[PDB]
């Protein structure tokens, strides 16, 4: 007998299950994934997404760093080699450890992991079809839909798991492709392209839109594109793929650019133009759940669906398709079910791109602030002259703040540089506390540290950074 | 002619000068240092302190990582070697670039750098004795004393800057010593010891006191001692040096620990038992400035001396001997001179140790909180299970929070691990905003990041971390 049934065992689903167990609910988490013959919790994030991509980014970064960034330190290595199979096996081991860890967490919280598929029926009943055995009809009072996402498909570039792959296949190439095409220049394509480029592939990253990273602050995307291009990442803009032709162990990409039909041949092609909500087999025709024209489950600000007691979260519903967004939505849904007015602040959700250097941002871009009626003032300071960055040999990028000129209210923070993914949390925290730019100016930041650039950027908003020319 | 005269061109002094110039004052900064044959600003921090030590820590960390932490990633190399002269030259070039940078900042701000010594005479008069030129007596309205510090000297281990060196010589060894003795297990000794150990030295560190890092939280110092010892730093607690003996190119350290007289021989010995205020040639006998006990210029909370119009900042006065403390006291002194009730919060000053892994803390330790009357609750979470840390091969250490059990007020943060120097700024900001533990619990931290360990530790304070087994 379960009070709450969660359909989906990804970041959203398992976080919700754990929080519910902490609050006294009798919980079931239904998750169908079987990864290399083992049922596995963790969703996209752990099994074929965030974690594996971060592992390959770290290993490939170490390789590039060893070949190209040791000479200035007076360090020599002679030959430098990588064994791709060992590099990939390390990633697989990390994934195994982490998915085993979540399984242990559910067991420790007294949560039952139902291995199989779940479907929401009328009256909030849930059909559980196990991998092996008798189908069960559960009758919970509450249900959290957390079915996540899958890759967007491009009909003219069909994935075959061999020459043309999606992000899953891109994390598993058995050899480094000599020529690699990547369709999509969002966070996923930039990261996957960087991994293989560092390991020796000649990479072309296609972006069909006329703009690079459209949701990022324009100053950030402009500088970031410049930085990635400088590293050898060939980002091709205004290129719309119109067809593909697989001939043996090669694939030719036909694309339109500047009104002309062009072509380029690659050894492997990655299709990563985004992800879409996945809800196949999620809802019975009489579930009573309202859908949107774009394929999402409709919810309000608190993730509540049209059916009382049924919440929907993560990549399945509106908002940035990020792991932490799914996790906090899971917690919010459970707390709401339990009567607490929990709320995710969608204006303080962090975005990170794990390239090197990293890019990260939170809050409003300069354009968004202007669009929303703010009289805007901005300020930025670079890592180029930062003592810590020079010592580390990582003097590139900057910290930019967006603020209100009338109230001095901090509205957004945009960063490219060392420790960007952890530095952006400083801005996120300041935003949660409704910080003014002055609040940050009055604080003592450690010296020498990458973080003091944050302080200098705060001073620069009012044109008074100490170390500015 | 000058409104303000600052005696000392270290972080405290030049920071004060620039702020003063921004506020419209005509400023003179008197700095005597002659480094590598020419006059140079930046003080201890830039010339023989923070910056050069950070450069060597980074290069030595690269060497160690290349020898020992590439195999797990499937990366192999030929025989790894380092050219010590070139490694040191890199550090020297970074210091030269930075010192030149400060010089051009003073000129850009319309500040006159007087190259020579300064002395506060009666009636706020200041005697400038240039290195080359006529001596002049200036009559400013305000004076800031920022003469800084120098190492503590111990007649038992006299510095010849060859066999027995202080922190300055320790940053310039012409060859890696096979056996290195380090007197002092403070931040500086742990860092200098780590540099040379990484480069091949067999290192022993003597600490006179019965405790390791007594100002740190006990849980942090305990784990940190274990980590550093396992790396190869033989940290000898309660080891009091009674004498040194130099025999040719070797030095025997005689010392007492646990009741027994012992000795060991080394190729080099570093003396870094702390730093003391430096005020030689700073004050005329009739300057009118008050003193305390050991050797500090007495000042109130705003760095005001007993003489109206005269302030004293940085290592010259009470408080943590840190660059950022000097920097903030310099800005405070200048804003007080200008009429504003500026204030430095000494309970939010960050301490960082730049070993690998890094250690960092801010606020109250668990013992300090109890001493001040708080009913204390604590929470901690480790990087060992953090996905980002596993991906990076940095899975060690933890984040620990100290908080009041009755009011939920956050009191301190203590970190060992990846990005510690930057993660600790998150705690610093939360303390500046008078954060409760619940405030941090309700925030969305990015996933996967080292920073989400902060969130888990906040939740662990109330025994509800989602990922705690
Ligand atoms: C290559 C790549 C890299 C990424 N990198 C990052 C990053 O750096 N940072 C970041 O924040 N995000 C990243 N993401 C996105 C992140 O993985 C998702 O935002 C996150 O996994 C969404 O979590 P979720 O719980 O909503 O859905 P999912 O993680 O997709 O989990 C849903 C789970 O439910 C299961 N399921 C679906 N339907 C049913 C059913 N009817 N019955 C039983 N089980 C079902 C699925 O098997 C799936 O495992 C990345 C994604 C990819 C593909
Ligand atoms: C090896 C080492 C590593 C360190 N690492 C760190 C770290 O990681 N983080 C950190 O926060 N701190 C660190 N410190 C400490 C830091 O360098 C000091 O706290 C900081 O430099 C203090 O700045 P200041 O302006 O008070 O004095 P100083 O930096 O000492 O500057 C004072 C300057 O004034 C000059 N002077 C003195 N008397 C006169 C006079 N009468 N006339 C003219 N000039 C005069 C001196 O020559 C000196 O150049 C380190 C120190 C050392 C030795
Ligand atoms: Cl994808
Ligand atoms: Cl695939
Ligand atoms: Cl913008
Ligand atoms: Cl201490
Ligand atoms: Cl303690
Ligand atoms: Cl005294
Ligand atoms: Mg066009
Ligand atoms: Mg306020």
């Amino acid at each position: 007998q379960f009070d709450l049934v969660v359909i989906g065992g990804g970041p959203g689903g398992y976080e919700a299950a754990i929080r519910a167990a902490q609050l006294g609910f009798k919980v079931a988490c239904i998750e169908k994934r079987i990864h290399n013959g083992k049922p596995s919790l963790g969703g996209t994030c752990l099994n074929v997404g965030c974690i594996p991509s971060k592992a390959l980014l770290d290993s490939s970064h170490r390789y590039e760093d060893t070949v190209h960034h040791l000479a200035d330190h007076g360090i020599t290595t002679g030959e430098v080699n990588f064994d791709l199979a060992k590099l990939l096996a390390r990633k697989d081991k990390i994934v195994d450890q982490l998915t085993g860890g979540i399984d242990q967490l559910l067991k420790g919280n007294g949560i039952e992991w139902l291995k199989g598929t779940g479907k929401l029926l009328a009256g909030k009943k849930v059909e559980f079809v196990p991998h092996e055995g008798e189908t069960q009809i559960l009758e919970p009072k509450y249900v959290i839909l957390a079915s996540g996402s899958v890759p967007v498909n491009i009909p003219v570039a069909p994935v075959d798991q061999d020459i043309i792959v999606d992000s899953t296949g891109a994390l598993n190439f058995p050899e480094v492709p000599k020529r690699l095409g990547v369709i999509g220049a969002g966070v996923i394509g930039l990261e996957l392209g960087s991994v293989w480029r560092r390991l020796g592939a000649e990479v072309v990253v296609f972006e069909a839109m006329d703009a690079f990273l459209p949701m990022a602050d324009k100053a950030l995307s402009k500088e970031y594109q410049k930085i990635l291009t400088k590293q050898g990442l060939d980002i091709r803009i205004g290129a719309k793929v119109s067809g593909t032709e697989v001939n043996g162990r090669e694939v030719t990409v036909k694309y339109t650019q500047a009104g002309e039909d062009k072509e380029q041949t690659f050894d492997k092609l990655i299709v990563c133009v985004g992800r879409k909500a996945y809800a196949e087999g999620l809802l019975a025709e009489d579930s009573g759940i309202k859908l949107t024209e774009r394929g999402l489950v409709e919810v309000n600000d608190h993730c509540a669906t049209s059916v009382e007691g049924v919440y929907a979260i993560g990549d399945l519903v509106r908002g940035p398709m990020l792991a932490h967004k799914a996790m906090e939505e899971g917690v919010m849904a459970v707390e709401r079910i339990h009567g607490h007015a929990a709320q995710v602040n969608y204006d303080t959700i962090i975005s990170i791109i794990y390239t090197h250097p990293e890019a990260a941002w939170v809050g409003l871009t300069e354009e968004q602030a202007k669009e929303k009626g703010h009289e805007v003032k901005t300020g930025q300071f670079g890592f180029a002259v930062n003592g810590r960055a020079l010592a580390a040999g990582e003097g590139a990028g900057f910290v930019k703040f967006v603020a209100d000129a009338k109230t001095d209210r901090l509205l957004g923070m945009h960063v490219i540089g060392p420790a960007a993914s952890d530095i952006v949390h400083q801005g996120m925290i300041a935003l949660e506390f409704v910080s003014s730019v002055e609040d940050l100016q009055l604080m003592t930041f450690g010296h020498p540290t990458f973080s003091e650039v944050v302080h200098e950027a705060a001073l620069a908003v009012d044109g008074r950074a100490i170390h500015a020319i």
